[PDB]
């Protein structure tokens, strides 16, 4: 029949905060030329040379370079979660605070049948036989192509 407990503020620590990260896109460095891995990454790479570029509404972009990449359901699909490696970047993910900055990708497969999910995809299956219907599964992004 009571609540008592104690709670602190207790002055923070200060550490590196991204706040308004509008869009978050992945580089690779394979074949000495840099792309955008927008989707598709399929199995986890063995080398780690990708480096995340967070785009923000209110600053400017971030270069920051991956630390681990792996596979986590987050419905019983293949997401891929990707952390990043700062000096003291700390992510208040789900009203908490961690010490890495991680976040989740979209998509795997490619829907030969019709593109409806995502644009290396869509590309493709729209060259085969032009004529038809199509619908989309989701917002493609076209930096993919």
């Amino acid at each position: 029949g009571n609540t008592t407990s104690e709670n602190g503020q207790t002055e923070p620590e200060k550490k590196l905060e991204l706040r308004n990260v509008s869009d978050i896109e992945l580089y690779s460095q394979t074949n000495g030329t840099y792309r955008q891995h927008v989707s598709l990454d399929g199995i986890p790479e063995n080398t780690d040379t990708y480096f995340v570029k967070v785009k923000s509404s209110a600053f400017k972009d971030v270069y920051i370079p991956v630390a681990s990449i792996t596979e986590e359901k987050r419905n019983g699909q293949s997401v891929y979660k990707i952390t990043a490696k700062a000096e003291k970047l700390q992510q208040e993910l789900e009203n908490k605070y961690v010490d890495n900055f991680t976040f989740y990708l979209d998509k795997k497969a490619k829907e030969e049948n019709t593109n409806f999910t995502s644009f290396s995809n869509l590309v493709k299956a729209i060259n085969q036989n032009p004529s038809g219907t199509y619908h989309l599964a989701a917002s493609l992004n076209a930096n993919e192509v």
